[PDB]
């Protein structure tokens, strides 16, 4: 189960490759940010929704964590919608 994972996993699938400019499986919001920036969301909110996503808690964001993230950005693009608060088992990776 998961939050995110159909088309949207792929859209930033497709983007951590352009995101995480590392190629280390782990974008950095310092690399992922601009991508962040071309959201629209407030910087308080990306950085929210960087720990919304950073599941991994390490100060990266994993290749199926940055995509954890857009799930709640996007959500601001098209869908209008606030990030879902923190954390959530739906949301939390497999391990
Ligand atoms: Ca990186």
């Amino acid at each position: 189960t998961w939050v995110v994972s159909p088309a949207e996993k792929a859209k930033y699938d497709e983007i951590f490759l352009k995101t995480d400019k590392d190629m280390d499986g782990f974008v950095s919001g310092l690399e992922v940010r601009e991508i962040f920036l071309k959201t629209g969301l407030p910087s308080t909110l990306l950085a929210h929704i960087w720990s919304l996503c950073d599941t991994k808690d390490c100060g990266k964001l994993s290749k199926d964590q940055f995509a954890l993230a857009f799930h709640l950005i996007s959500q601001k693009l098209i869908k209008g919608i606030d990030p879902p608060h923190v954390l959530t088992p739906e949301m939390i990776p497999p391990s």
